DNA sequence: CCGACCGCGCATCAGC
DNA sequence: GCTGATGCGC
DNA sequence: GTCGG
């Protein structure tokens, strides 16, 4: 909230590129340069000010020399007036409709939340389900719901095998008094990066959840990655807790502190620190840390112990979670 | 004054 | 079926 | 849109 009306300003401009644009790198730019001035500890006074950050040039420098001296962005004026993006930027926030099929459904007149249910035959399973939570997934989650969710699926997955281990990351990790969702890494001796002894260790957990009636749908499974749904239990004549996103991601044993780095996030976080690996010449994702080459290939991945393993090789100070909240 | 931009899981489509 | 791309998501 | 090749 220091700069907070310079990072709003941004933060609508990044999301019209995004889903009416269609230019992600666009929407990449306008998110950095409102993490940067986030980060930054004065209150801005000038376009010039600004633009000596990293990620502002000369054309967001001119809107904020607009903002400070309007309180408003013409731009952003015209925008919000414009019928037809604003439709399409309402419908990307169901989950599974993104700017391809938001624009297809206006193109075709389909505008609102009430349009969607008479078309219900236009859209995937996805689609569907996204669109019967669509108000209980615009909610946040309370910490002390975060805490019972935990404690049920820390009990349930003991009673399938118990060396399994599950550990809730994102923003909950970090600390946050509420959250977006709940998001759970897994592992077990069974799957390491160099053998597979055991099948079906990602769905024997799905399965146990399932059948205690926690997971209440599945929006997409593989043999690594679950994107579903589900709901703590009510009490009598109580109104029901909403419904909650949940996603699994089963990890190799062996690489967990890669996995949970990635798991914990935030996106913009993630982003910057992988941005920063590359140009101290390695690579980061969810499994392995890598140097390159010349050639600009990937070799073999670097030994990790912590969390902390991670930083270290691209020379940065060590951060808790909850300082990872950009 | 043009050409890249973090990295990948799951579902589906074109050309073969 | 496969590549390689599009689309949507973490 | 920004920065760097
Ligand atoms: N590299 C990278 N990592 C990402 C990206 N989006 C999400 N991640 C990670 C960080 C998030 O904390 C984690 C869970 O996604 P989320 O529930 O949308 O975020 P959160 O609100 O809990 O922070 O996935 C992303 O776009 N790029
Ligand atoms: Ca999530
Ligand atoms: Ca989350
Ligand atoms: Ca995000
Ligand atoms: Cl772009
Ligand atoms: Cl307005
Ligand atoms: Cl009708
Ligand atoms: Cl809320
Ligand atoms: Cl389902
Ligand atoms: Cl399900
Ligand atoms: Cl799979
Ligand atoms: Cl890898
Ligand atoms: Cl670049
Ligand atoms: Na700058
Ligand atoms: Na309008
Ligand atoms: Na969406
Ligand atoms: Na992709």
């Amino acid at each position: 909230t220091l700069n907070g009306g310079i990072t709003d300003m941004l933060t609508e401009l990044a999301n019209f590129e995004k889903n009416v644009s269609q230019a992600i790198h666009k929407y990449n730019a306008y998110r950095k340069a409102a993490s940067v001035i986030a980060k930054y500890p004065h209150k801005i006074k000038s376009g010039a000010e600004a633009k000596k950050l990293p990620g502002v040039g000369t054309k967001i420098a001119e809107k904020i020399d607009e903002f400070l001296a309007t309180g408003k962005l013409r731009k952003l004026e015209k925008i919000r007036q414009d019928d037809t993006s604003s439709s399409i930027n309402f419908l990307t926030r169901v989950s599974g409709i993104g700017p391809s099929a938001a624009r297809k459904f206006v193109d075709e007149g389909i505008k609102t939340l009430e349009d969607l249910r008479k078309n219900e035959d236009k859209l995937n399973h996805h689609q569907r389900i996204g669109l019967k939570y669509f108000g209980d997934f615009e909610k946040r989650i309370p910490r002390e719901e975060m805490l019972q969710m935990q404690d049920i699926v820390l009990n349930e997955v003991k009673k399938v095998d118990s060396e399994y281990i599950a550990t809730v990351c994102g923003s909950f990790r970090r600390g946050a008094e509420s959250s977006g969702d709940m998001d759970v890494l897994l592992t077990h001796p069974s799957f390491t990066s160099e053998s597979t002894k055991q099948p079906k260790l990602l769905h024997q957990v799905v399965e146990q959840l399932q059948k205690v009636h926690f997971i209440t749908d599945t929006l997409s499974k593989g043999e690594t990655k679950f994107m579903g749904v589900c709901q703590l239990p009510s009490k009598n004549d109580e109104k029901e807790y909403p419904h909650r996103r949940i996603d699994i991601r089963l990890i190799p044993k062996d690489q967990y502190y890669c996995g949970v780095l990635y798991f914990t996030g935030s996106d913009i976080f993630n982003k910057n620190m992988r941005a920063h690996a590359l140009e101290k010449g390695f690579t980061i994702n969810e499994y392995t840390i890598r140097p390159l080459g010349v050639t600009g290939v990937a070799g073999e991945p670097l030994p990790v112990d912590s969390e902390k393993d991670i930083f270290d090789y691209i020379q940065w100070k060590y951060r808790e979670p909850k300082d990872r909240s950009e």
